[PDB]
């Protein structure tokens, strides 16, 4: 009741704040990319609006559709076992970055089946890595604290599972946005911090995903380091979301909401 | 262990899978869009493969950014209180379509703000919605069935949970399925099952996403409508799975695994 006018109200804080930091910013961009439209139409006279709307139908559903016509059509292999192995990581995870999806009626109705089956699996498969770790980098170190220190097991738990918190945060944000920085040469840090975000919570939004060099040197590697890291975060999160639904506090929140 | 290295086969399979139907298709499609690519190039003898690549360079970016360069551009608002009120909805219920994302570093900077606070709220919001709908729908026949029929708590609940499944399936896919299929007259059936399926499972892979109609008639209480609808289906798939993850059988799936 009074939740769902606040998370009601809520949405409506958020559109007006972004409708007042986002929507200048997009109204440049949309006003500057319709500048690139008719810069682009100025540039080739021969070049006319209709036939080029129809081709942009088409890019762009494809784009959406996840068959980049970038390095020439000719760049990465959409499908291979590395990028199909991401694919369905990505669509198991729920992530779904859209870079690749099923192109056909046929590979649709797979997907569902797939994603029928193969995302309770991969709920089941998340659970249980995930509270593997819960026992060993969250659980030990509060036990250790507790009997060295000999103060009380209620108060230790809450206080300090906020601090391993900031442990994994900067393990899985900071550090791997570094990496990122470095692997990707033409991101800066806050987008692959924004990348890193979004991945991890799942959100999965598609602007920003890696292996997109042209003809990098590891392609094959790099995909599955990259797949690996994405687990590895969303293991991460998943503990660290587990520790803070633990933590009294935020369940109380729950309680009263 | 065992299950591990289960999952790990289980995408192996998927990959292989989707190497052998989706990929003989994309391998069409992008064999057939670089024939676009050279289509469009060989009716535009003045436009050139460099400028051209640049131009997709930015206008896919952009579409990856959300700012469809469609509809003359002035299309409809990316970012409008209903709009925002979508996308707000969409981030936060990880969905994350793509079809708008933040565009500046100051708006990607607030948008991990607000869904560093605004997503754990709203698990918070979809959770307690998701438990009130479970005494009514499906709690609720249940102990009718048993008091009427007088049979043994325990088996009603297992067997007759299942039969709830599809009053629900029916409910949200295949009327909705129609639905879609008539509002959006460019779609079918099956690509409207695959949107209600990737939808409610939160996927959100983009490739099929409402409110799109060229200046349609209703695009405010269309946007708020499909709004709903998507909470809706995200309330009713969390009540089935819910469900099945109460149910005896599937339980001991996750205890075996
Ligand atoms: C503790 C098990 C980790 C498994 C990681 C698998 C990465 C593909
Ligand atoms: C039982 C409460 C339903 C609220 C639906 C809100 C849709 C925007
Ligand atoms: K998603
Ligand atoms: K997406
Ligand atoms: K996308
Ligand atoms: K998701
Ligand atoms: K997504």
């Amino acid at each position: 009741g009074f939740l769902v006018l606040g998370y009601l109200l809520y949405l409506v804080f958020g559109a007006v704040v972004f409708s007042s930091v986002e929507l200048p910013y997009e109204d440049l961009l949309r006003q500057e990319l319709r500048k690139l439209k008719r810069r682009f139409l100025e540039e080739h006279e021969c070049l006319s609006e209709p036939q080029l709307e129809q081709f942009l139908g088409r890019v762009l559903e494809a784009s959406n559709y996840g068959v980049s016509v970038l390095s020439n059509a000719s760049g990465n292999w959409n499908w291979d076992f590395t990028s199909a192995l991401f694919f369905a990581s990505t669509v198991l995870s729920t992530t779904g970055y859209g870079h690749t999806v099923p192109l056909s009626d046929g590979g649709k109705a797979f997907c569902i089946i797939y994603s029928v089956i193969g995302i309770p699996f991969t709920l089941l498969f998340l659970t249980a890595v995930v509270q593997r770790v819960t026992v060993h980098v969250t659980r030990r170190p509060v036990l250790y604290f507790h009997i060295r220190w000999g103060f009380s097991k209620q108060v230790v738990a809450i206080v300090h599972a906020v601090l391993l918190g900031f442990v994994t945060v900067s393990c899985f944000f900071f550090i791997p946005a570094a990496v990122f920085s470095v692997l990707e040469d033409d991101w800066n840090f806050l987008e692959s911090f924004y990348f890193c975000f979004i991945s991890l919570s799942t959100i999965g939004l598609g602007d920003y995903v890696p292996g997109e060099g042209y003809n990098q040197k590891f392609r094959e590697l790099y995909k599955i380091g990259i797949t690996c890291y994405l687990l590895l975060g969303l293991i991460a999160m998943l503990v660290v979301l587990e520790t803070f639904c633990e933590l009294h506090e935020l369940k109380k929140f729950r309680k009263m909401f």
